[PDB]
RNA sequence: GGGCCUGUUUACCAGGUCAGGUCCGAAAGGAAGCAGCCAAGGCAGGUCC
């Protein structure tokens, strides 16, 4: 389960405006989306980084639940 | 090293185009633009100078 799996799953709009916004690499392993690279998907999606970095803890509560389901 | 070619590689760090999204506008419409791709660069090879 990845930022793609859960990309196959209105504010939805912007769930996506901001996944868009990253690389193949990214949504493969969101373990390493840092800062710069936050800062980069905001703006990318028009958003606040607040705004990737709660996008990010929702998908983290999914592969959660998928990493114990 | 240069030209041409091919394989490969490259999140953002004044290229181009920008799906999605965002911004300003009452509207009409403007603007900045990530990914992609294009291009450019890296690493090699073939080839010609």
């Amino acid at each position: 389960f990845d930022l793609n799996d859960f990309l196959e799953q209105k504010v939805l709009v912007r769930m996506e405006a901001i996944i868009n916004s990253m690389t193949m690499k990214e949504r493969a392993k969101p373990e390493i989306i840092k800062g710069s690279r936050k800062r980069r998907i905001a703006a990318g999606s028009g958003m606040q980084v607040q705004d990737v970095n709660r996008l990010l803890k929702q998908f983290d509560d999914m592969q959660r639940m998928m990493k114990k389901m």
